[PDB]
């Protein structure tokens, strides 16, 4: 397992474990799978306030340190600030609670989960009588400045963003008095949505692209595009799998690794968890890479169309 140096000087394992699982999955599973992930070789763990699993994931991390398997410095742990906590005065308090939940002194990375602000309050998804999500209006530069203060204090080793498009990134990059550039931009990235233009832009600013839904997505009927094709069923990925004697998932992950993208992989299956670390055991040829590049269809699995009205909807621009 290799790492990538952040514009922070910090190192980020290029292979990360995705801890999100739908609410139907017992909260107890997050604890077991994260430990299995660690034992399998994962050193980068991705969590968030939205996942409602920080206590478990954090406990899983501390259990692996306690049993002497790893050192805190060996694990790269990240959490995120939910959209209902974008308001400046709510940022540090959010990070501290996340730290308390995980029982950690610092988070390796803290991200602004999404540029789309939501009504502050208790609800993760505040909605009106019509089931419509209530938006909020916040200057993300102030959210970022609060983010910087958390790094100043040592609560976060690095800080970055997620789901930002070029315009939104430039906004932070061009902010006067900027103290810290985001070390990354975690976005949806897979062969059907390879984000080539955004990727090249991020590299030009020394911002690493971290891919999520890299194995497709979990395809939750509540949140996925019903008409979207199944990535792991792709005939090209499957042909490549056969050629390399690997799996479509391994092919999709390796693709990201070779174009300089940090890849996340969520699995709550012990055998698939262990299979996923095999992404380091082989490599795709330039022609393999070329064929995969051609699969891009600007497809995002998240069925967000109903939020395109949000002024900060990231998918309104080319990239
Ligand atoms: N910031 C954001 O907006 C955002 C959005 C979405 C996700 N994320 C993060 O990124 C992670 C990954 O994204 P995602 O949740 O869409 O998941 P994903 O990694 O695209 O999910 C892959 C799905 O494929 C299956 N899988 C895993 N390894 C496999 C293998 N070797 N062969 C065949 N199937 C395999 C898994 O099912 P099994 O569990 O059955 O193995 C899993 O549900 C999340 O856990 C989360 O931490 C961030
Ligand atoms: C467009 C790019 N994606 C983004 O920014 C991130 C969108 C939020 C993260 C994940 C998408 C959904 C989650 C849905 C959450 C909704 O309740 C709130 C969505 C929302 C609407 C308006 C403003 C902020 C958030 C669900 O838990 C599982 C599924 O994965």
């Amino acid at each position: 397992q290799q790492c990538v140096k952040l514009n922070d000087g910090h190192f980020m394992p290029v292979l990360g474990f995705g801890t999100y699982a739908p609410p139907e999955v017992p909260r107890s599973k997050a604890l077991e799978v994260t430990k299995l992930a660690i034992e399998a070789g994962f050193r980068h763990i991705d969590s968030a306030h939205l996942y409602n699993n920080e206590e478990q994931v954090g406990l899983a991390i501390r259990s692996k340190i306690a049993d002497g398997s790893v050192k805190r410095e060996d694990i790269f742990y990240t959490s995120k600030l939910w959209s209902t906590f974008h308001r400046p005065e709510l940022v540090r308090p959010a990070l501290e609670n996340s730290l308390k939940k995980a029982q950690l002194d610092y988070v390796d990375l803290y991200l602004i989960h999404s540029p789309m602000s939501l009504k502050p309050g208790e609800e993760l998804s505040p909605t009106d009588e019509n089931g419509k999500v209530i938006f909020d209006i916040v200057d993300l530069c102030t959210t970022w400045e609060a983010m910087e203060k958390c790094k100043d204090a040592g609560l976060a080793k690095s800080i970055g963003v997620s789901n930002f498009n070029r315009r939104q990134l430039e906004m932070i990059l061009n902010k006067p008095g900027l103290k810290y550039k985001p070390v990354c931009n975690q976005v949806e990235c897979h062969p059907y949505f390879n984000r080539s233009k955004l990727l090249d832009f991020c590299k030009s600013k020394d911002i690493v692209l971290v891919a999520y839904s890299a194995l497709g997505s979990q395809r939750d009927k509540r949140w996925v595009d019903p008409n979207s094709p199944v990535l792991l069923e792709d005939p090209v990925l499957c042909a490549l799998a056969k050629k390399h004697k690997r799996t479509p998932a391994l092919i999709a992950l390796r693709y990201q690794l070779q174009r300089g993208v940090v890849v996340l992989a969520k699995s709550y299956n012990e055998q698939r968890i262990r299979q996923n670390v095999q992404v380091f055991e082989f490599q795709l040829t330039a022609e393999d890479m070329k064929a995969i590049d051609g699969l891009d269809r600007n497809l995002h699995y998240f069925n967000s169309d109903s939020f395109a009205s949000h002024p900060n909807y990231p998918y309104s621009d080319e990239y």
